């Protein structure tokens, strides 16, 4: 019930005592695990404000103080009154703040508590929507100089006043599908840059295009809006030694933003809550470009090295996939975007995770998702032991919207 | 209850209903996962239904189940168990037992190869001296001359457990690792502690980087003793790469054969201690982790100097780009020296077919993601987007203390 989990590399014992205020689920039982699956009213609320209160009110040493109690009450008497309740700013900040940290499959939580938090709860339209949205990229952007943040839309309500971003970024590329078979651009987002185009969208068909954003405030129908370029930073991506490779045509873009989340504090659920950061190398070059379901072009960089693609053996896939990433943190830096790299990202967790079971007693962490797509065993983590359990606030997944709205 | 698990790769979707039948713990719990935790005396009592439960599936897999065969068998272990406390499994059993073991073995990613397992029964073995010619017999037809063959040796169960079969040796073959005064170490770190023991038991050490150790065998209970394999028995490679000339002068080798035989095997309630079994390797396992593990040879700065990368920004990949050059380079000397191996690209597409099948043909597949997917490359391999359900089934391979930690020594 004191857990213990060893570093096989280092030897490095800690104690998680942090898990047994675990207040979600798993999806593993006794009988079987599912580490590997990618997603297993009046009086549920006041509990859940509770608990949250409870530990903002230990986090700031004012733990059963007159400002904790009668924050307790006030509360108390607004969801028995209101059916519901508001967040202090300060609640507000520190609940997303800790929804980052609690993040279990995050591997860039070192930097959770330096997170601008921006309120947009004040928002009622979405044109309104977009203007935060806007405000929130140039923030993050900050010329290349890329900055942690977060903007926060009114909390859902009756579930009928949802706001919603279509988008499961804020910045990704659009995906059509061929008549000769092929997809052209990025094919996860063949789906949504469909409904797209059948909401009005005119696309220009070509590889990276910038899909348009889709708002929904208040439940009302989404609406288009084309984020301005010069708020969109993108990298050309070229080879420190291979000059044929600009030819490619690939680029990426510097903001990692992702907007289909809902983040849960104290038992008030924001269904809108685009969050920003920056990227590691590999989320782009071994994710994005080299998975088959993606932009998939190992074997034409591999081509254009002249390699043995002849056997599987050759490892010629792994060769190439080293040198593309080599690129893409290669241009990143040339064009002065922050990017980290694998290694660099994977260390500075391990040392936050240090520092996690020494000031917090643990850090939850999932396995699977922290090791890295590449290189897997030459990164710390990979000899981690982990525990995963869900603390709350946290971010949760949540349906496309177009599959549940009341159109 | 069902269970569905998708790739995510290829939208394929499957159905487990195997796990209905799974008996021992995993470690999670509905409030917490251990899923990367790496490590997570037996009476009449509770051995009969596990004797029954082990007969039924037997029983089951040679369409039999409540044939007069199968209920007379039942008889006799019943029977035989109270008389005795324990029983013998008949050598079809064995087999079977063996065979399933592999193939819920949920870590390995090599389980297609399940049904083709050669079982050499060492039951009748007594001393120390059997257990060396039986090994000697092992490795002499698996290694078959670099076209590997999959074996166990199986020696005799526990019985009070004061008097097991034990191999102290953690692979039948394997490098010595010696700490020397000044902290570094020569040969495998990963077998100080065990070196430490073979010479302790008098063991004269080479000292090289390249030492193969000797058997320390443990037979009835009684002392270990010491066995030097013949070295015409081991089969070894010299690693060069196809490209690189200066990487011969780099003095790596490797052996053939991976002949794991520190674990348990269980059985129908029986408990197998000494159960060497090997197959072949996959070319990471040399390649990335016993030759770039920081706490094993560690060779990445020592490539990476050679091919004169940028060793000074991490993000420069240099780490990455060796590491691919020395998987090429074990790769390319096993198959040049026609030993077998399989490269982690083919191995775990079939392992994806291998899944797949044993969805169709048996209604699930335990499967381990953390230990499945390969060390290197990972997402570039499909069992990278493949989900998997880890559940415990027996027969099964299970870890045991290292002998030394328990053996009440007699001197
Ligand atoms: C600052 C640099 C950051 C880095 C390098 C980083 C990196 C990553 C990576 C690699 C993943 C794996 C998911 C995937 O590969 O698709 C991930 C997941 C995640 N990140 Fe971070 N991230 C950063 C910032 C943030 C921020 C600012 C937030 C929220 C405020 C956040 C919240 C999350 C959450 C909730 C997940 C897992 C979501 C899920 O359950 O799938 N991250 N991150
Ligand atoms: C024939 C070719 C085989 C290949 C390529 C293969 C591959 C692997 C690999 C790579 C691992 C991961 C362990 C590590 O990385 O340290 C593994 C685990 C395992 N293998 Fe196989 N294997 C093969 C045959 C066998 C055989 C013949 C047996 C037993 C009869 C077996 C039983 C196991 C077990 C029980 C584990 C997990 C051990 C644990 O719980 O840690 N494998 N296998
Ligand atoms: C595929 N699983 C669901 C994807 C949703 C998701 C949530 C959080 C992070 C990510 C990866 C994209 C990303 C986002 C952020 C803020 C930083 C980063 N480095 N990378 C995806
Ligand atoms: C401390 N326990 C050491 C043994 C752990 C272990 C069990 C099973 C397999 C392995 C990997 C070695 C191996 C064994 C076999 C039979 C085949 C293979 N490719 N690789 C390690
Ligand atoms: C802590 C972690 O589970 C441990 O390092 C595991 C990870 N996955 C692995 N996978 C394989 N195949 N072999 C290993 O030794 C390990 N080690
Ligand atoms: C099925 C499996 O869970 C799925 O492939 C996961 C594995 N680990 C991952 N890890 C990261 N960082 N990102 C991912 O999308 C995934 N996908
Ligand atoms: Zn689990």
């Amino acid at each position: 019930r004191f857990l213990k989990v060893k570093n096989w590399e280092t030897d490095v014992v800690l104690t998680d005592t942090l898990h047994l205020k675990s207040t979600l689920e798993t999806g593993c039982t006794e009988h079987i695990c599912m580490g590997s699956i990618m997603l297993p009213t009046k009086d549920q609320l006041f509990p859940l404000a509770k608990e949250f209160l409870d530990q903002y009110y230990s986090s700031i040493k004012r733990f059963g103080s007159k400002a904790h109690m009668d924050r307790l009450e006030e509360v108390n008497k607004e969801i028995e009154s209101t059916s519901t309740y508001q967040l202090k700013d300060t609640e507000l900040i520190y609940g997303a703040k800790h929804a980052w940290r609690n993040a279990s499959r995050c591997v860039g939580r070192i930097q959770w508590s330096k997170l601008q938090v921006f309120d947009a709860r004040d928002c009622t339209t979405a044109h309104g929507m977009f203007n935060y949205i806007c405000n929130h990229v140039k923030y993050a952007t900050n010329k290349g100089n890329l900055r942690s943040a977060i903007t926060i839309f009114p909390q859902r309500t009756d579930g009928k006043h949802d706001f919603r971003v279509w988008n499961s970024q804020l910045i990704r590329y659009a995906g059509y599908k061929q008549p000769d078979g092929s997809t052209l651009g990025d094919p996860a987002n063949v789906q949504f840059t469909e409904i797209c185009i059948q909401q009005g969208w005119k696309a220009p068909r070509g590889r990276f295009d910038v899909l348009p954003l889709l708002l929904q405030a208040n439940g009302n129908d989404p609406e288009l809006f084309q984020i301005p370029p010069e708020l969109v930073l993108e990298v050309p991506i070229r080879h420190p030694k291979f000059d044929w490779f600009k030819d490619l045509g690939l680029k990426w873009y510097g903001l990692p933003a992702v907007s289909n989340m809902l983040l849960e504090i104290g038992g008030l659920e924001f269904s809108a809550c685009p969050f920003s950061g920056w990227y590691m190398g590999t989320e782009i070059g071994v994710r994005d470009y080299c998975d088959n379901s993606r932009y998939n072009i190992l074997e034409e960089v591999a081509k254009k090295m002249d390699l043995d693609m002849r056997k599987t053996s050759s490892l010629w896939k792994d060769q190439a996939l080293v040198e593309i990433n080599i690129a893409v943190l290669y241009s990143f830096q040339s064009d002065k975007v922050t990017i980290v790299d694998h290694h660099s990202a994977t260390e500075s967790f391990i040392k936050h995770m240090e520092n996690e079971y020494r000031c917090r007693g643990g850090c939850p962490a999932d396995w699977v998702w922290i090791v890295p797509p590449m290189s897997g065993s030459i990164t710390p983590v990979f000899h981690q032991e982990m525990l995963n359990y869900r603390l709350t606030p946290s971010f949760e997944y949540q349906p496309d919207p177009w599959n549940t709205h009341v159109w």
